[PDB]
């Protein structure tokens, strides 16, 4: 079997993206963030405090004749960013893109932080690390990847996410048409759970590239580029009057600046970000500060390589027995 949806980012800044997903009989049509850097599929739902919904489409499990209470099982998540989500736990059937998944864990949220309530457009999360991550007690549930897998024609998905516009996720196979030249495959360790490789260095505008191991995530869930400071640094050197600001949260630059690429090394492949990936935007409506889309990953305790840079390449994340990651241009 095979999968494949479009997903679509959710404002003008790509700040995340949804993929519409269908859960229950007849189908309930949610918007997910998909994310490779977390393991619970969980939804807002008819079980969700009213006062933490606001606008999102809410999963009714007791509208679904295949919905399951699974007794007795909890969950809680905590995310990078401070954002939290916890609540209880039915089974059911969950279809991505055509690809049906029977007995799926649908975490039903009780409660959510405010930045989820906050973001109407969001209607849960759909994980795609690895199942060691789930949160699901006493009973750790797996993915809907780890589920579909034996199913699938090749144990792969992918991710091809747009620049200010629509992109595709695929599972069980590879669009040779949707990248250019070839695949780089790179090692993962599952150790913490996560996508995680080593990029090989990396390179600002059209300097020299910088041979350099850099231990990361692969996370579709997160907007930006976090690497660390010595190499954020080296990039805003590049543009003129950006400066790390502890009052806004990270770097900032005049948005009269025109940015540099930035290219990461796969092996021996590059792949380039463009200069305007990296614009975030004012920092405030109307200001002339802007916000980059590289910032430092010192206090995070890992690398991530979001949305920005994930966005610049067609990745494949191949769950065959020994994972690995690929990168193509596109
Ligand atoms: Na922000």
């Amino acid at each position: 079997s095979t999968g494949s949806a479009t997903t679509t980012p959710i404002d003008s800044l790509d700040d995340a993206y949804i993929t519409p997903v269908q859960i229950g009989t007849p189908a309930q049509t949610l918007n997910l963030d998909f994310d490779t850097g977390s393991s619970d599929l969980w939804v807002f739902s008819s079980e969700t405090t009213a006062s933490e919904v606001d606008g999102q489409t809410i999963y009714t499990p007791s509208k679904s004749t295949t919905a399951k209470l699974l007794s007795g099982a909890t969950w809680s998540i905590s995310y990078g960013d401070g954002s939290s989500s916890s609540g209880d736990v039915y089974t059911d059937t969950v279809s991505v893109g055509g690809l049906t998944v029977t007995g799926q864990a649908v975490e039903s949220a009780k409660k959510v932080s405010s930045s989820f309530t906050e973001d109407s457009t969001i209607d849960g999360l759909l994980g795609l690390a690895f199942s060691t991550l789930n949160t699901v007690s006493p009973t750790q549930q797996k993915t809907f990847f780890d589920n579909a897998k034996a199913s699938l024609d090749s144990p792969v998905f992918t991710a091809d996410l747009g620049y200010h516009a629509p992109g595709t996720y695929n599972f069980g196979f590879i669009d040779t048409t949707a990248y250019t030249g070839s695949i780089t495959y790179t090692a993962v360790s599952t150790k913490q759970g996560f996508w995680e490789w080593t990029s090989t260095g990396y390179a600002v505008g059209s300097g020299t590239f910088k041979s350099t191991s850099i231990d990361g995530i692969a996370d579709t869930g997160t907007t930006l580029l976090y690497l660390p400071a010595t190499v954020v640094s080296a990039y805003w050197a590049q543009v003129s009057g950006a400066k790390s600001s502890s009052s806004v949260g990270g770097y900032v630059f005049p948005c009269s600046a025109t940015l540099p690429s930035f290219t990461f090394g796969v092996g021996s492949a590059r792949i380039v970000i463009p200069g305007d990936y990296i614009d975030f935007g004012p920092i405030s409506t109307g200001s002339s500060s802007c916000f980059g889309g590289i910032q430092s990953s010192a206090g995070i305790g890992i690398n991530i390589f979001g949305d920005v840079a994930l966005k610049a390449a067609f990745v494949v994340f191949n769950g065959a027995t020994t994972p690995t990651l690929g990168f193509a241009s596109k």
